[PDB]
């Protein structure tokens, strides 16, 4: 019933299907394929963008009934609040409310580099500012078993994506931290999320889009 | 007490500027400037960016006590919390939640052409593109004063930084939009805001930091 729509890719909609199965939501997917180089065809959702009534038509976008929603931040907030996912207390609400921002950022930093052109001069930079930025989420993070305590919410999901999509640019740089490691192994053994994983359903490649000079396919 | 710190220019500290101010809040501002070009001197920053007890340290941030804020969109949320500045209804926070991502998206678009070394060239397509964004926006808002209502919130300060700062990108991009401009003279007529726009601690400019192509001072 639910319809989840996005391109045929990891991208932004990773933590919305993650978190859609970890609820045990009810949803289908309506997946848009890119065409490749040298015309990059998008043709697929450009020909239904304006018929969904989305105030502000873009993917991924949420379909639930009179419910339409873009922004994959807003998405998982939208299903996170129907499963009581979400930071509680004002301090649980600060730290959600960092940590989306500051992992979207650190998810754009990812994209940039792996759009650029100069891929290949840029990237021994990227890798070796990415200590410092992997440091403070695990200082953050702590001995707590999930992002804003003892309770798994939103955030993880998204901490989820942003953590491990850097372990597959580069496999090694998790090993400075251990509880990083740790919670990445806790999210991928939760029952749903391993099930998931094990299915036909998962999408974990490519990371981005068809235009990108590196996770394009 | 309240502590807000961020570079001498307008960018992702007006928002919350005018928040502080339309709530009366107690603060004061600890300001860093940048060095001209071609060095860009960032020291004043730098020199005491690791000493603030921050946990992910960035511009802007806001100190309240023992609350260590970074991240503009949980400086707005923090400080809208305090004074009923948000979003009740399941629609409400929906709103909000599209609105605050929908207009991050925005502010990147003027900021990639802004601080992009062909500005001149990509100009003429951004403003291409212009009505289309804002036409988005004015259906959004429909007849309600205010972005989710008859309430102002959080995100009517971020919809005013960005809408207005297209207004001085370009004078006549709101003409179109009745209910736009009307926005615009609404939020300017606040009591608060009104004052504090014809105060000396009012900051419009610069737009962007010393780096940018366009509204560097
Ligand atoms: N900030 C938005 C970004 C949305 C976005 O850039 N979507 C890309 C794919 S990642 C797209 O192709 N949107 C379709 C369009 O703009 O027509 C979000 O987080 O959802
Ligand atoms: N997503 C962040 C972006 C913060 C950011 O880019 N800050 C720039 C000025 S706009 C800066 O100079 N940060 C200081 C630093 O990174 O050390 C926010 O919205 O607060």
């Amino acid at each position: 019933p639910m319809t989840l729509g996005y391109w045929n890719i990891r991208g932004l909609a990773h933590s919305i299907r993650l978190l859609l199965e970890y609820t045990d939501s009810s949803y289908e997917e309506k997946k848009y394929t890119m065409g490749d180089a040298p015309d990059y065809d998008r043709s697929q959702w450009l020909n239904e963008k304006f018929k969904l009534g989305l105030d502000f038509p873009n993917l991924p976008y949420l379909i639930d009934g009179t419910h339409k929603i873009t922004q994959s931040n807003a998405i998982l907030r939208y299903i996170a609040r129907k499963h009581n996912l979400c930071g509680e207390s004002e301090k649980e609400q600060i730290r959600e409310d960092i940590l989306e921002n500051q992992f979207m950022d650190s998810r754009m930093q990812l994209a940039k580099l792996c759009y650029d052109p100069d891929f290949e001069k840029l990237k021994p930079e990227y890798l070796q500012a990415l200590p410092e930025m992997l440091k403070l989420y695990s200082q953050f993070l702590g001995k707590q078993p999930w992002f804003l305590g003892d309770k798994i919410t939103f955030v993880d999901f998204i901490a989820y994506d942003v953590l491990e999509r850097n372990q597959v640019f580069e496999p090694s740089c998790l090993d400075a931290f251990p509880n990083l490691k740790d919670f990445i192994s806790r999210f991928e053994g939760l029952e749903k999320i391993s099930a998931y994983m094990k299915s036909s359903r998962f999408l974990p490649r490519p990371v981005f889009t068809k235009m990108a000079v590196w996770g394009n396919k």
